[PDB]
């Protein structure tokens, strides 16, 4: 799975433990993220079906998996998902993370990890997506990640790390995982985050 390969890259870069935790996959487009979380020992995964596409029946039938049928990731609540979770992962298309972060933060326990996949092609403004539907300007990709991190900090969630996804989008966009925590000993300073973003952008996938 391509979705599988990318999340493993994030999990290993950030050293986030999955075993025995309750998880939310906020845009379960593929079975990819859910499968990875189950393989790495998650106690429970809530897979939010937030659009077109149907999760495989082998997955929903799994005793560790619950599928939610929902309009919008924006509509997720801890009540709807059965309580706050320890790990939130989010691979969402055609929406800016700014608009959905409050919902994701609302579903997270205060010692949770929230790890969105920042997709510059849905964070930049009109005229800033280049030929082929790709953000070619590395400065704009960097500014996209920083803007999401700024919005997260406004909600009280600090940035702990940044990692380029190991696989570009199908049109070639490079995308970046952002590791967020509200309870942490290791929150990045502004300079720490700028350094992390510059390295991620320069390293690429």
């Amino acid at each position: 799975s391509r979705g599988a390969h990318k999340l493993v890259g994030a999990l290993e870069a950030f050293a986030i433990a999955v075993a025995g935790r309750r998880c939310l996959d906020a845009g379960a487009s593929t079975g990819g993220f859910t499968e990875v979380l189950l393989d790495r020992g998650a106690a429970h995964v809530v897979a939010a079906d937030v659009g077109y596409g149907q999760l495989a029946w082998s997955l929903r039938n799994d005793p560790r998996v619950v599928v939610l049928e929902r309009t919008n990731a924006r509509g997720l609540t801890p009540e709807a998902i059965g309580g706050r979770v320890d790990l939130v992962v989010a691979d969402l298309s055609f929406i800016s993370l700014a608009t959905v972060l409050p919902a994701l933060v609302g579903c997270a326990s205060r010692d949770a990890d929230i790890v969105p996949l920042v997709k510059p092609q849905f964070e930049v403004g009109k005229g800033q997506v280049g030929p082929g539907g790709v953000v070619h300007d590395p400065q704009l990709r960097a500014r996209s990640v920083l803007a999401v991190a700024r919005r997260a900090q406004e909600l009280g969630w600090h940035s702990v790390g940044v990692k380029a996804s190991p696989l570009p989008g199908p049109s070639g966009n490079v995308e970046y995982f952002l590791w967020l925590r509200t309870q942490t000993d290791r929150a990045l300073s502004a300079k720490g985050l700028e350094d992390a973003v510059h390295r991620a952008i320069s390293e690429g996938p």
